């Protein structure tokens, strides 16, 4: 047959499969036992506690809190002491959806040189403990949503590979962020060919995100950790929920769609997330998991799903700069979770931070967002620790 | 279709350059009044640099400093302290783009139930020195940007109508807000229509807006004001720059077309402004025109246009609650500028809210826009008095 048959076409038949279809499978990979749920419930109660405890009862719209430097030299500087406390960082450079050549151009050689920097930063502390980077596929290819993949394959790829091997010279970190629905599949056969790729032989940095939000998230996770093992690479695999939902609803909408690629009941997402943070912590030898959250009750429930055995580098959590600092200060350190947590931290100006602070508003600002919810005097400390998966199961 | 309605249409995709000359003829003032308005923008802008306004002021990703109250009732209730100091109101029920039939009928619940508290808290007042509502078409209808136009207006028209009629039972005005480029047409159709009807005679509370971003603008204002003449409606025209012009750039640049509906530079939408703001002002007797503005330059320039007949009903100003009180603050009241204002009221929910917080997140967060330069320390109050016609190269 086809190389992974069996795994793509797997992707392929979830695209647009209809969400009641897809959903029973991830509730009962969900479904944890009523000792862990208790165990969770008593955690998630902690940490939002905690939460407003340190921050004066709480749980800008200009968006200066979220971007940590205008250059990589003044990020790296402002990042020591987080780092000192136990978190690590993954920089990203902001720019994406180059319009033309010589903004994709652009856009690659600030790639180029913030590795550098953020290499010499790291000074060896390796792919866990030090800082990484995370890059769009959007800024370093000119219409990357219009062209055919053949095109954009062949002139993104040896661009991709450069960096990676810039990556793998300094023993950092280099990440895929996951962007519009309809490019999961090209940056997937990319990652799958650098993982093949001997030039990168021994380096296990290279990362890439998956949105739970989507439906082809658990057949893309069974795609991605066979990869791993046919590879030999311990693939870095960011789990994350999704950031372009109301953008995908209205695509899907001028699309004519019938079932969109994404789930539409926000607790699905939840449920999704949680079943495939199962499967990752079932794959800790060949994949290095990252549960990117800022929802307290997810982040309880993983913590308990992991059970008592960790190390540092068996898995991380992961949280965006100006959002996750607060939670995440009762996580990690010996006295609260003992675990370890990157942040995704910006780097740039007014000229590349529109789209992505409109991602974040339309998060910050969406009634069903735990970060909006945990401000909500309607909405009580029990329902913020509710397992959604028992809402459905 | 009219020689009025041809120069609409043929102006839809005109090139940008062959846009302007008409317009920086219009925008040219005389040296006195280009003098005058320089001497009112300084003192403006130095009285809103001594207060903290502009877009740091936007305040969370809550959106609270945008939203007037959850209820019409509560907004109302707030309303009575700026009435007296010289605002007035328009109110907006919060909710757009329909995108089912429910949707759309519970939007038209809620305006209907706003005209009935609104117009009973305008108790005789009137157009202009009672409250109003603002509307958009595409809360009334489910299908407003995808169904065909023609059919589109069909539906709309009755609902719009009886909407007109309780608007003029309690003689208050009623405004259609301007959204998206490829709907001008359709909306302007809607206007004709509703003024030529004999049922709604001897009211002149219809209000419609038109986008100086738009090359189609001064065509669409001459149309208002032979239409207003000849119908003997005494339209209402809020002339604003334009809302969604992130958007309509995206859409241009994926249509593949060489020629947006939209100016590009930023100062040609400023002269766009200025030249049709004096074509308003030449056509008092027949409109009402409406500057909705937060740049103290723009309103600076427009007050000293008008010259020193003034009389309530001849003109006013009008801001965004949340955005405006500052410069505003400046403008109403005998000790100031004795000019009235019009605050737009959003109403509704934190749910209702967010689409239109994206919208004020690209206004207040970008570089270009007025109330982000009011607080940038690199900008000079010489650069903020700057007559946009002398400026454009
Ligand atoms: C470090 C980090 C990196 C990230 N990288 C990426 C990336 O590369 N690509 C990407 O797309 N996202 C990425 N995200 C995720 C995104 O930016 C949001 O931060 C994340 O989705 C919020 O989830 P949460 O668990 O914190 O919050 P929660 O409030 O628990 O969940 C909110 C999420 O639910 C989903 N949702 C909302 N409404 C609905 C609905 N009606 N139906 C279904 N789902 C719904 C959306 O995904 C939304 O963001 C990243 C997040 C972090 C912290
Ligand atoms: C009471 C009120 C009602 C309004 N109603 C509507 C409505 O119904 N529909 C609507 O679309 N808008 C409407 N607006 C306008 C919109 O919401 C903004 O408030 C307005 O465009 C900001 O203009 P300004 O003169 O305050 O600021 P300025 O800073 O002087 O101007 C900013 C504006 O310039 C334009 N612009 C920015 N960059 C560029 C560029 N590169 N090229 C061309 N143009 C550019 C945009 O229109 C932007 O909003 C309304 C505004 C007010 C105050
Ligand atoms: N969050 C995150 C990283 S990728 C999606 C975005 O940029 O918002
Ligand atoms: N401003 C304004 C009223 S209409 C466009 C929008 O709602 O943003």
């Amino acid at each position: 047959s086809r190389p992974q048959s069996t795994l793509r076409r797997a992707i392929t038949a979830a695209y647009r499969r209809p969400e009641t279809e897809c959903l029973p499978p991830l509730v009962e990979a969900a479904t944890q036992s009523k000792e862990i749920r208790d165990a969770a419930a008593s955690t998630a109660r902690k940490l939002i506690e905690a939460l407003r405890g340190k921050h004066s009862g709480s749980g800008s719209m200009m968006g200066e809190q979220f971007v940590t430097g205008e250059t990589i030299r003044e990020a790296l500087k402002r990042s020591k002491e987080l780092e000192e406390k136990g978190f690590s960082y993954s920089y990203d450079m902001l720019g994406e959806a180059a319009t033309t050549a010589a903004d994709a151009e652009r856009y690659y050689r600030d790639y180029e040189s913030a590795i550098h920097a953020i290499g010499k930063a790291s000074a060896g502390r390796g792919i866990y403990e030090g800082p990484g980077i995370s890059i769009k596929l959007s800024a370093l290819h000119p219409r990357y949503s219009r062209a055919q993949a053949a095109r954009v394959m062949g002139e993104l790829l040896p661009r991709v590979k450069a960096l990676a091997l810039l990556a793998k010279n300094y023993d950092i970190g280099l990440n895929i962020d996951a962007e519009e629905a309809d490019r999961l599949e090209l940056s997937l056969d990319l990652l799958e060919v650098l993982c093949l790729d001997g030039d990168l032989s021994g380096w296990n940095g290279m990362g890439f995100v998956v949105q739970a939000y989507g439906k082809r998230c658990p057949f893309v996770l069974d795609f991605i950790i066979d990869l791993a093992r046919r590879s030999g690479r311990r693939i870095m695999v960011r789990l994350v929920k999704g950031a372009y939902w109301d953008a995908e609803i209205k695509r899907a909408q001028l699309d004519g769609l019938a079932d969109f690629p994404v789930f539409t009941r926000k607790i699905h997402t939840d449920v999704s997330y949680i079943a495939c943070a199962a499967k990752l912590l079932a794959a800790t030898d060949v994949v290095f998991p990252q549960f990117a959250t800022h929802n307290a009750q997810t982040l309880a429930a993983i913590y308990h799903m992991a059970g008592k055995d960790f190390h540092v580098g068996k898995y991380e959590f992961q949280c965006l700069h100006g959002m996750g600092e607060p939670l995440y200060e009762e996580v990690v350190g010996r006295g609260k979770l003992d675990r370890p947590c990157r942040i995704y931290a910006p780097v740039g100006t007014h000229e590349t931070l529109l789209a992505y602070l409109v991602r974040r508003l339309l998060e910050n600002g969406a009634n069903s967002s735990f970060v909006h919810r945990i401000n909500d005097p309607k909405v009580s400390i029990d329902e913020l620790i509710a397992d959604p998966v028992e809402v459905v199961r």
